[PDB]
């Protein structure tokens, strides 16, 4: 049919059984990634926003959401600079 109406164990679950599980792990990463993803295309709203990776820069220059999502991944792994930290 269209979708296997199930969400159990000891049964013939599809390969999508692992998908719903794996996304939870990387969703934790996504929470920090959103800071960079939004910073790249949306911005921050800061005076000292002048960062290599920012939309809210005093230059007013940004990227598209696809360009920002892939780069936010690349910023997550290096832990890039962020106008909204926590002391
Ligand atoms: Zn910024």
């Amino acid at each position: 049919g269209s979708h296997m109406a199930t969400a159990c164990k000891r049964s013939g679950e599809p390969q999508s059984d692992d998908i719903e599980a794996s996304r939870m792990k990387r969703a934790a990463a996504k929470h920090l990634i959103e800071r960079y993803y939004h910073q790249l295309t949306e911005g921050c709203g800061n005076e000292a926003c002048t960062n290599e990776f920012c939309a809210s820069c005093p230059t007013f220059l940004r990227m598209d959401n696809n360009a920002a999502a892939i780069k936010a991944l690349e910023l997550y792994k290096i832990n890039a600079k962020l106008c909204d930290p926590h002391p």
